């Protein structure tokens, strides 16, 4: 079965809500076991602590990077980078989950969550899984975004794991 994450959400370390995930393993098994293991920090690092660095809202609200903390950094559990695995999912509305890069076969472990239907992006990001839970909590972290992408407050994964 599909594995189902969660991310607790923190504002200036006030708790907002929890999101949950169900990752798309049965159609892109090698980015959704990334995703998965880097939400459980069972190989020692993980986004536990990591903030979202970019919310644009009416756009996406992005996050992933535990390593540098301010965007440019991340890795995968595969090592620094890893390929494009398959662009069969697309960007079809709000809940998507998608894979952050920075050009062709690059991606680490930054993503991020959709909050519209963003075509232009398919072909270009790997789609891996959906909003399960917790839609009006992504809604909410959007209020602190801004054009640039800048946050207000800090908005941070205060916990996350496998639920199933
Ligand atoms: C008139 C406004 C316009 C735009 C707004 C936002 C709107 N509509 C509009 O009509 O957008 C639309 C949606 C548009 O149609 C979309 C689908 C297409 C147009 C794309 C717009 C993209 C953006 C506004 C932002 C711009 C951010 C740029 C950031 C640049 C960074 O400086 C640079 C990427 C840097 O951080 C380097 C550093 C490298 C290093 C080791 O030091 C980098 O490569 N970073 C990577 C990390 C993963 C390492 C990174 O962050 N990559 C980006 C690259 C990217 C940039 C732009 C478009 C892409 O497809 C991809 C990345 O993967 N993401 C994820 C997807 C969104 C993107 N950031 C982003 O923030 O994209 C939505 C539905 C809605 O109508 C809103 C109002």
């Amino acid at each position: 079965v599909n594995p189902t994450v969660f991310f607790d959400i923190a504002v200036d370390g006030e708790p907002l809500g929890r999101v949950s995930f169900e990752l798309f393993a049965d159609k892109v098994p090698k980015t959704a076991e990334n995703f998965r293991a880097l939400s459980t920090g069972e190989k020692g690092f993980g986004y536990k602590g990591s903030c979202f660095h970019r919310i644009i809202p009416g756009f996406m609200c992005q996050g992933g990077d535990f390593t540098r903390h301010n965007g440019t950094g991340g890795k995968s559990i595969y090592g620094e980078k890893f390929e494009d695995e398959n662009f069969i999912l697309k960007h079809t509305g709000p809940g998507i989950l998608s894979m952050a890069n920075a050009g062709p076969n690059t991606n680490g472990s930054q993503f991020f969550i959709c909050t519209a239907k963003t075509e232009w992006l398919d072909g270009k990001h790997v789609v891996f899984g959906k909003v399960k839970e917790g839609m009006n909590i992504v809604e909410a972290m959007e209020r602190f975004g801004s054009r640039n992408g800048k946050t207000s407050k800090k908005i941070t994964i205060a916990d996350c794991g496998q639920l199933e």
